[PDB]
This record gives C-alpha cells, structure tokens and sequence, in this order.
C-alpha cells in the first residue's frame, strides 16, 4: 500500500553527495543509498564570523563511507549584502578562507585553514589536481589563482592577472578591448608565505554574482581598482595532466598554464566570431601580456571533457552559448582550435546563461545548468557532446548551480539554491532517458556539489576538469 | 524502470515540516508534498553570535504555503562547549533569544526578538497556547517559564522556581528531598520589562543535556546556584484551555497552573512509588511551596492527550517509564490521579530514556522516542494509549529527538540529530501498520520539529499539548 523512500535510494548506488551552503554557513555529506545526512559542519562553531561557504572539491577515497577529505573555501566582507537577505552585520569577517575538512566515517573534522598556512586567501572555484596530490583555487575579487600541495597546503605556483583597458571608462573598459598582464606571484613573508589573506589584494569589494558580470561597467561594483578587474573564476585541470586552464570572466578568455614549468602557454578567445586564440607575449621571466582588440562577451563556466579531447568555455549575457575547442593535441595547446559552438533558438534573452556542467564517463553527453534571475524557472540542458547539439531542456526551479554525476554515469545530482532566501533542493535525473526523478530537501544555498570519487578516473567527471 | 521520489511525497499530503538546527545555526521549512526546502534562515546573518537554535512551535495558518508564523529560541554561552564539537569561539553570545519569524510564501522574515521586547530571555521548550493567541517558553538554567501574548510579545505571567535541598551536598540535594518554591516573577524596568535577557538569571552556566540530568549531582555543572536548580523544561497546555503544566526535571514534578487567575493549583509527583500529587502550600499571594520527601527519579518530557483526558510525565535514568494521570476532571486538577505506568523490562538500565511524544488525533496511539547516548541505536516505541502498553519498538539511528504527525494522523515525522557531530535525518513512519518508510536528508542538530497546523484542533497534536 505505502511507498518506501528507501526504494528510491536503493537504485542510486553507494554514492556520497557533499555540498556547501553559501549563506547557511554549513557543509554536509549525504548518503544517496539511505537519505541520511552522514555529517555536517557549521563554520560559526570554529569562530568564523562570515562563513559564506562557497566552492568545494573532494579528493578520491578507496571507501568514502570510511573516510574522505575535501576542501571548502569562504567569501566575506560585502559579499554578505548582495543576495536578497536583509543581513545586519555591517562589518563582516573578510572570508577568503580555504578550509581542509576530513570526514572520518563518523564526523567532519576541521583540519586547518590553508589560507593561514600558505598566506594566500582565495574565495571562488576549488578543484582537485588529476593526480589527487593537490588542489587549486581562483578568485575574482583579487584576480589570483594558485595550485596548492595536498600534504603541506603550500602554494606550488600562483598567478595574478591585471586588465589595462584601451578606454579608461568602466562602460567601455572591456568592450573597447585592452591588454591582460599575467604575473608570477612569489611569497613575501618568512617560511615561503604570501601576505594575501582575507581582503588583501581585492580590486572589487564583492564578487560579480551569477549573471551579474556587467554591473561593474555601470559603476555598481565598488572597489580600489575595478578598471583593472578580469574576474578570474577557476583553474580547471586537463585530465591527461600537464595543463591547467584559468578562466577570466570579464575579458572573455581562458589562459592555459604549464603546471610543471610554471609558465602560461596559450590564451583561448571565448566569444563566437573571435579567432581560436589571442597571441601570448613574454615580457620577462615573470610577466606575459595578451592584447584583446575588443571583448565581444563575458564568459564564466569552463571545463575539459573526461578524455581531454574537448575544452569548453560558456559565453554569458552578450552571447549565451558553449564555445568548444579541439584540445586533442596534448603536446601543444597553441594548436587548440575552435571546433563547435552549442547554441539554441530557446537561448534568446540576456538569460538564460549556459552555466555549470558535468559529462557522462564516455564523454558522449553533457548536462549544463541554465540560470535565470528570480522568478523564471532554472533547469538542465541535456547536450549531445558528439554533434554538440541540445537534445532536451527541463524546467526545475529557482537558482540552479552545479551538477555532479554518479561515477557509473547513471544519475545526475544537481543543486537549486533559492538565491539564498527561497526554495532549495537536490535534484536527481537518470541519464538513460533523461527523466527528472525528483527532489531531496537541502536547506542550503549551494554554489557547488560533488559526489565523492573513489579513483583518479572518477575525478575526470568531478570538480577537477570542470566547474 | 526508474523509481521517482515524487511518488513517495505524493502519499504524504500537503504538509509543511519546520525544524531548528541546534549547532547548525539554521531553521528550515520542508514541503513534504515535493521534497523541496521551501525556505531556510541562518541566524548568523542577523548578528547572532551564538545561534544554537533550540525549540520552536508554529501558529496555525489556513494555508501554510501562503504564510505561517513561528517562534524559535536560542541557547548560548557555555552551551557551545558541551557537545562533541571542538568549538573555538572566544566570546560567544549569551543566547536565550526568542525569535519571531514569518514565512511569507517565498522566504522566512525575522520579525523581532521577543526577549528584547519583553526583557525575558528563555532557552528551552516553546509551545503555542491552545487559542493560538500566545506562546510559552521554559528554561532549565534560570528555572523560569512564562506565557507571552502573540500580538505584543509581552509576558502575561512568569513563574520562577527554586530548590531548598534537605542535604546541602550536590550528590544528595535531590535524592534526600527538599522544598520547591513557586514564585510569581514581576518586571523591574520601565514599560513592564524584565531584566532577564541572555545569561541574566542563570543558576547553572549550561543546560542539562539529553540523558545528562545526573551530571549536576557529580559537580560536573558549573554555576552560581546549582544546589537551588530544578531544571524547568516546558510549559505545556491543556487542549481544553484554563491549565498550563510546568515540568521540573530535577525534583521529578509537574506544576499545574491556572493561566487566567495566575496561581499554581496542583503538583503532580512523577516517580512510581510517590502519591498522585504533593501538597501545594500557599505562603502569600505571590509564593507557594511544595515539600518532596525524596526525589526517587528525575523526569523530562511531558504532555496532554489531544482530548485532555490523560496527562503524561516521562521518568528518566533512575526510572525509565511514562507516568499517566487521569486529567478527565477539567474543573479541578487537585483530583488528577495516577491511572497507568508504561513500563518495559528493556527500560531497566539507565538508558533508554522515554523521550518526546506525539498522539494520533483520536488519542488511541502515542509514538515515543527512545534516547541513548552513542553508539546504541535510538528509535520509536509505538504505544497503545487506551491500555497503556508498548506494541512495538523500532531502531532508527543516533540521537532521536521530537516527533510530529500529519494532522490526518497518517504519518509520524521524526528527527535524528547526530549528537551535533554525526548522522542526522528526518524519518517517516506510516501509522496504519507502523512501518518505517525511510529517511530524508537533514543537515541539522534538531531538538524540535513541527508540521504547520491549519486549525486549533490540529494544535492538540502539535507543539502545544506536548514536548
Ligand atoms: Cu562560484
Ligand atoms: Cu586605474
Ligand atoms: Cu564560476
Ligand atoms: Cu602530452
Ligand atoms: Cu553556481
Ligand atoms: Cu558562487
Ligand atoms: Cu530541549
Ligand atoms: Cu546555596
Ligand atoms: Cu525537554
Ligand atoms: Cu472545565
Ligand atoms: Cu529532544
Ligand atoms: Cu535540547
């Protein structure tokens, strides 16, 4: 007579979902085989006075139910004021913490703040290296990305990015083009430490919010140096090793870095109607520039296919599409050429934006969230990643963020986050016939989620290769 | 082929679950008809520096999906240090806030702190009056309970309780008996306000935790006046009106109050081996005493059946049972006589404790949580509330707290809370054949939960009549 929710979980397999909660100040692991929260952690318990829990990634574990480690970062200061919540803390903590947490099979344990260890505080995307020997973080207020060692939490390399606009007016600073500088960042304090915790290095006093990139042109984003912003977002990894790609939202480019030799090698041009690449110019052993005649569109989410054959960059607002490069030539990224653009006649307005992504293990399909401001339903576009065409779009609810996939490829698990004030949930979609199976409660404002990987192979479709 | 979790929710009906998160610092409403979190609120966003979100109760709403109001309180100070979390907060807030929150069909809105309005801060059970015209709060650190007006958030009446032990040694202070004073508590500040916000009035510097009543005897609970503690817990309401009952954990008694005439009328004696009642002695128009020769056992949870015919008090630790009075005589509580004791040969050790409860609408069954410290599975006892016998016990998981019931009587919805550091969930049990249907994720340390009532009749099986 009665339906058991246990029958629903039985089909999903033995997979652990982990997500941060943005304004909730919390992070939580969920057993998809039972519906239990396995453990949660509230950063306010550790004296965090602005625990905006932002991005996260989990290292592979041979058995996540026995133990797994993850990295979750924070934002602070005026980031607290930019969602609909009538917050009262006029002078919050500066955030940019990089927390190391271990689930030990019973509880979450706060290990340390890697920003205190390294001296480098960064507040946007967190990714695991394909070797699971380290992690990377980007930041779009200070325009810095870095790869960190997993054992020591020390910086392996850090890059700072700067914009020199052709026209010194916020309305024209990106549209009329300019020169981006790529600068090696070296430690300045004893013990190989940086002096870049909290708000140190901020060019703008809050993040460019989802869909909000062009507010900076209209003078709506306060800061020391907004004319010089590029809004770095992430450093994603080629699953084949060697390369990391830094995404720059405002100039609409991605920079390909040699991880081992610690140099940039290529600049990918995001907008449809631009060449495959812009020319990287070496100035000195620590300094490169790239000239961009005009920025046709901002961009945001970025990722590799799990076989490394495709590199994707999402153009936003001025164009809404997925730009696709042929990255098949692992030896030389300067050869990576545009091969496709995913477009839809249904992507008509400034919104929706092509947003977060996850590939199937075989790289034949990609799931991409479609983001709108309140109250238009957000949802998932199902994309044929062989012919680069939209198969299907499904309406789900408010403020959709990240997608993960069970490592058998069977279920996509996504987050909806209520713009930090309304309805939020986990969504489950089966990948065989792309039906939405329904929602699980999730009282959190997640801008990220992962399924805990078991193998290095699993990482190729987790928070390593894509945002 | 694939199971849709929407099929599970379809059977539950149009019911709204609400729960506070204790150490999570959050509160959340869940749509049981879809699995969505409807809205959540993080008290740190409103300058709360110790948001231990403790107890809560919701007022009836003709349509909870359009709007509902609820009350949720907080605990603070050294309460932060008594769970397994290795907390690091140098200057925790004092808590004892009484938040008024309104869900407006989109978001939760913080209305005000009733403790600031009234001047009276209380941190344990919150209950709605059976008229839905007010609410009550108890506190076991200050030993005060009060009924508040819904419109003004001002105190209607407040009672302070004090213990005078026969033996001035914490080991013997309750076992060897004493005299409890019941004192009318009057305001001291302009506008009829109390001076009892935050830690003001604390006799002990932290709560007696679930199953932890004994710690005070062993000198393990610091405070100004622990020898004078009674650990008031709740003020529950007779669904027929007129009477409110204050539960006292340490002396093992409940005090019946005349709400309108603002006087105590009866003292119910909890332990098996005590009479139905102890003698209430009037000292003056503001002061009553009751002599207790020996406290045989502490007690905790308390409640009326929905028809008001039965009153229940749970004896804990020294005895684990449910003491049941015949409360059928609404005109004169001094006539209420013991009529049953729910006992089990399995309840003969210190644990499990008979814990929180919910009745079926027809009062024929009661569901009672059975609490153990880690790692013994906690669960639900299903009780025949006509013959007062245990029908069934089911093992569920760690740290079980409250139960609510859908107002059609079909589904019991309970919370498990991981001792603030491990596994947590919502559990759903169908009441027809008492099968556990399974769990929903809940990344929260809930010591409470409600289903939003629609009618005054619904309140009879919500957070009004019982804890
Ligand atoms: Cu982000
Ligand atoms: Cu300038
Ligand atoms: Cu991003
Ligand atoms: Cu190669
Ligand atoms: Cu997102
Ligand atoms: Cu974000
Ligand atoms: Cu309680
Ligand atoms: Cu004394
Ligand atoms: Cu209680
Ligand atoms: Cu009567
Ligand atoms: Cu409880
Ligand atoms: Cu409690």
């Amino acid at each position: 007579k009665y339906v058991k929710v246990q029958d629903f979980y039985d089909q999903l397999g033995k997979y652990v979902l982990v997500a941060p909660g943005k304004f909730s100040g919390t992070v939580a692991a969920t057993d998809l085989s039972t519906g239990w929260t396995m453990a949660w952690l509230a950063a306010w318990n550790y004296g965090d006075t602005c625990p905006i829990m932002h991005h996260m990634a989990a290292f592979p574990s041979p058995d996540p139910y026995k133990e797994f480690e993850f990295v979750v970062n924070t934002q602070g200061g005026k980031n607290l004021f930019i969602y609909g919540v009538p917050v009262t803390v006029e002078d919050p903590g500066e955030g940019m913490k990089i927390y190391r947490i271990k689930y030990d099979g019973t509880r979450m344990n706060l290990q340390r703040d890697a920003a205190e260890v390294s001296g480098l505080g960064l507040g946007v995307h967190v990714t695991i290296t394909p070797e699971a020997d380290g992690y990377a973080v980007g930041d779009g207020q200070k325009d810095i990305c870095a790869e960190f060692d997993r054992e020591t939490d020390m910086v392996r390399y850090a890059w700072a990015f700067d914009w020199d606009p052709n026209v010194k007016d916020l309305k024209r600073a990106w549209l009329d083009g300019g020169t981006m500088t790529i600068k090696r960042l070296k430690p300045t304090l004893p013990g190989g430490r940086y002096d870049l915790q909290g708000s140190k290095g901020n060019k703008i006093d809050w993040e460019l919010v989802p869909g909000g990139e062009l507010a900076i042109e209209d003078g709506k984003v306060s800061g020391d140096r907004p004319l010089h912003s590029v809004a770095n977002d992430a450093l994603v990894f080629d699953p084949r090793g060697k390369w990391a790609v830094a995404s720059m939202r405002l100039p609409g480019v991605c920079v390909v870095f040699d991880r081992e030799n610690q140099v940039p090698v290529a600049v990918l041009a995001g907008p449809k109607g631009t060449p495959s690449q812009f020319q990287l110019v070496k100035v000195d052993d620590d300094t490169w520039t790239v000239d961009i005649p005009e920025v046709i569109s901002a961009g945001h989410q970025a990722g590799f296919s799990p076989d490394g054959q495709s590199f994707l960059f999402m153009n936003s607002l001025r164009q809404n599409n997925i730009m696709v490069w042929d990255s098949s030539n692992h030896d030389d990224p300067t050869t990576w050429e545009k091969k496709a653009v995913v477009e839809s006649p249904d992507w008509r307005g400034a919104y929706p934006n092509t947003f977060h992504m996850v590939f199937t293990p075989d790289a034949k399909k990609i799931y991409v969230t479609m983001w709108w401001p309140s109250p238009t339903p957000n949802g998932i576009a199902v994309i044929d990643a062989v012919n680069w065409e939209v198969l299907k779009e499904v309406d789900l609810g408010p403020d959709m963020h990240t997608l993960a996939i069970t490592y058998d490829g069977k279920f996509v698990v996504g987050t909806l986050s209520g713009y930090q004030n309304t309805a939020s949930a986990i969504v489950v979609m089966e990948t065989e016939t792309d039906e939405v199976l329904g929602f699980l409660p999730s009282p959190m404002g997640h801008h990220d989620n992962v399924i805990v990987p078991r193998t290095l192979e699993d990482l190729r479709i987790s928070r390593s290769t894509t945002t």
